[PDB]
């Protein structure tokens, strides 16, 4: 039967909370990890053997072995990075770990040898405010949002992990939009990017009728009457590709979007008040539950995704560490 583990990063208290998620959406605390640093971004390896996380003030990628039974974590390795690890991810084969650094303004590739990080293979500078690195469905193109430059850079990922700027070298957003995080639709035809500075979501078609990457839709994710400081953060889509969510740190809301059948058109369904100042959240592998953290509430809330509209229904509230801001869910048989 399906078993899932929810991981929460709380940098301020340097902790990682490990929860078991049952079919009713209830969580039970499995473990509290004391990380030797302020842990922020996290990602599970494709083979699910490891959890890679980034820490500061000593910039490093930390690899934790994931117990296949209860998902418990144990330190396995560490590898130094040139700058702050704002975002972290891997390619589909689990051969490389990609790291976007906001402060250093770059993206780097770290070689993974049998799941463990052994150093930086390549780095691309000049990407002011790089906020994430996301490999495409075919595992060949890395989409790298540069928040300060209002663009998403595109690089071909060679076999030995080197990044080669494609042409076009990138796609552009609205002036002052601030592209931050993004995800791809399960059908591999579209990508959705959340823009931090103007709290909007862009729908990107990977290859339109003319063979180009085009932004085919742009929506304001905020309530129509909202007119405060826009501070968008995270974005996620359910496994079935029917529901897409995004959060804003100022309004402390999760915007619910419904997705058209082909995935090209988004529709704003409603908003869910959530944990104070939500920087990170995620959905489970069944597409039935949504877990959101409050950077200023030091708690996470679990919601059930209901019906076609996919609106959220609060089920529980749990205490975590200080300043939680990242959530990931690992599923195992």
């Amino acid at each position: 039967s399906l078993k899932q583990t929810v991981y929460i990063a709380s940098p301020e208290s340097q902790q990682i909370h490990v929860w078991n998620l049952n079919h009713e959406g209830a969580l039970t605390l499995t473990q509290v990890v004391d990380v030797p640093g302020q842990v922020q971004p996290m990602v599970v390896s494709p083979d699910k053997r490891y959890l890679y996380v980034g820490v500061r003030p000593e910039f490093r990628v930390l690899a934790y072995r994931i117990a296949p039974d209860d998902g418990a974590l144990t330190f396995a390795a560490e590898s130094a990075l040139p700058g702050s690890l704002t975002h972290i991810s891997t390619d589909h084969q689990g051969q490389f770990v990609f790291v976007g650094s906001y402060n250093a303004g770059n993206v780097s590739v770290t070689r993974l040898e049998d799941g463990l990080p052994v150093g930086v293979v390549d780095v691309v500078e000049g990407l002011d405010g790089c906020h994430s690195a996301n490999i495409s469905p075919d595992n060949r193109t890395l989409w790298v949002p540069a928040l300060k430059q209002d663009r998403i850079c595109l690089f071909t990922v060679s076999d030995d992990g080197h990044l080669v700027a494609q042409d076009p070298a990138e796609v552009t957003t609205v002036e002052g939009a601030g592209p931050r995080h993004m995800v791809f639709h399960p059908n591999e035809q579209y990508a959705y990017c959340v823009n931090e500075l103007n709290s909007s979501v862009d729908v990107w078609e990977l290859k339109d009728p003319h063979g180009n990457i085009e932004c085919v839709q742009t929506l304001d994710m905020m309530p129509e009457n909202f007119s405060d400081t826009r501070w968008a953060a995270d974005i996620h889509i359910t496994p079935d590709g029917r529901h897409l969510y995004a959060c804003d740190r100022t309004a402390s809301l999760i915007t619910v979007f419904s997705v058209s059948e082909d995935g090209s058109v988004l529709s704003k369904e409603g908003f869910q008040p959530t944990e104070t100042q939500p920087r990170g959240f995620n959905v489970d592998h069944s597409g039935k539950y949504l877990i959101a953290a409050g950077q200023k509430s030091h708690h996470i809330s679990v919601y059930e995704i209901v019906g076609e509209q996919g609106l959220l229904h609060e089920k529980g509230r749990y205490a975590v560490g200080q300043g939680p801001m990242w959530v990931v869910v690992n599923a195992h048989e």
